[PDB]
């Protein structure tokens, strides 16, 4: 696929300014509503907004952002849940201390359904007493920690609750985020420094009381710094094409989606498959060179080839864990690996007519 056929689709991908403006505004405009009502209760006193983005994470719809809500526990002590490396019991070391979310302690553990009843309960009523915007609350999905709403029936608004822990990261964690030979070990330990945070995730019946560890800033941060060098997109001469890379494969990924909606062999596939995908690529190929825009398309099909594997293969690490497989067959079952595996080929075979439209 020509390198220039890439970049059209991109090109064509594009939102002018004041789609970003308009949304951006309708959003902001309901978030500092739900953001400053939540404070207005001892335990969401100390809420805040952390920057996943701000904008969209689906390139095609751009009606639909993601906002995360941080908010500091002091102290924690983690317990690792049978033995599944990204699921997490929250409890408190002072104990005979009086907690702000004490109404949501379980007994010693911190009960992420009540914290997640509560917010969503407040979220509703707050978006029912709301008269300058028409805003809808949109019903439960199976087993998500977000709060979707609706903005004048186009803007998809998901909110994520989280819990934010200062404390050094945990030791599921410590061989991950292999970016030494990348952005080099100082990036890494300076990185690492940064707090980690908690969401309301249960793990597989279900164990509806347990946090999965989320590094979603950390993402971002080396998302927007991405480069082996420090001027890396800054000049003319440093422009890569890793960014480019990644939007590609998340719209073949979302056009793969949508075009087989009826069947529900793709529902388990997502974005972050591809994120993290991509960030194993980057681990890979360290090298700016590497990444030369000229060689865009050989550089996209290293990141389908190597995603393919990773269905072929059944494995998929997270970047932060490495003890945890997203593409593990209890997680998705091999049919629809399979599925995805076959249809990729095809559309890598065909010169990809899902970016033609
Ligand atoms: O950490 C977060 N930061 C911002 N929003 C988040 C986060 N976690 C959940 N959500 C919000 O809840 C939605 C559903 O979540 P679900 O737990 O059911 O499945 C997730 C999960 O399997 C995987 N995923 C996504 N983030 C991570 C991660 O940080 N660490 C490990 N896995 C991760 O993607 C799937 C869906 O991706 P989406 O983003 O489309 O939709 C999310 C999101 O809206
Ligand atoms: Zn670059």
């Amino acid at each position: 696929m020509g390198a220039s056929k890439l970049r059209a689709v991109l090109e064509k991908l594009k939102l002018s300014r004041d789609d970003i403006s308009t949304a951006a505004g309708m959003v902001k405009g309901v978030v500092d509503h739900l953001l400053l009502r939540l404070k207005c209760d001892s335990a969401f006193r100390g809420v805040g907004l952390l920057n996943t983005g701000s904008y969209y994470e689906h390139v095609k719809a751009p009606n639909e952002f993601d906002v995360m809500f941080k908010l500091e526990v002091p102290r924690i002590q983690l317990e690792e849940y049978s033995n599944t490396r990204a699921y997490y019991f929250v409890k408190f070391k002072r104990n005979p201390k009086e907690n702000p979310l004490s109404q949501f302690l379980e007994g010693e553990i911190l009960s992420a359904s009540k914290m997640l009843s509560k917010f969503r309960k407040i979220i509703k009523e707050e978006i029912n007493d709301i008269k300058d915007t028409d805003v809808i609350m949109k019903r439960k999905r199976g087993g998500s920690p977000a709060v979707t709403l609706l903005i004048s029936e186009k803007i998809s608004v998901d909110i994520t609750l989280a819990l934010e822990s200062k404390s050094s990261w945990p030791a599921s964690t410590q061989e991950g985020l292999r970016i030494q030979n990348w952005l080099s070990a100082k990036v890494r330990k300076q990185l690492r420094l940064k707090p980690f945070y908690l969401v309301p995730k249960h793990a597989k019946g279900f164990q509806e009381e347990t946090w999965r560890l989320s590094f979603s800033h950390i993402e971002k941060e080396i998302l927007n710094n991405h480069g082996k060098s420090k001027t890396c997109c800054e000049n003319k001469e440093e422009k890569c094409c890793r960014k480019d890379c990644l939007k590609l494969m998340k719209y073949l990924l979302e056009q793969l989606k949508e075009r087989f909606k009826d069947k529900k062999h793709l529902d388990k596939f997502s974005s972050y498959h591809v994120k993290t995908a991509f960030f194993h690529v980057c681990t890979q190929n360290p090298q700016d060179s590497q990444w030369d825009r000229k060689d865009l398309g050989l550089c996209f099909d290293n990141c389908v080839t190597y995603f393919l594997q990773c269905l072929r293969t059944e494995k998929l690490e997270n970047y932060f864990i490495p003890e945890f497989n997203l593409f593990s067959s209890n997680l998705i079952d091999k049919r629809s690996k399979e599925f995805l595996t076959k249809q990729i080929e095809y559309e890598r075979n065909n010169e990809f007519p899902v970016f033609d439209e």
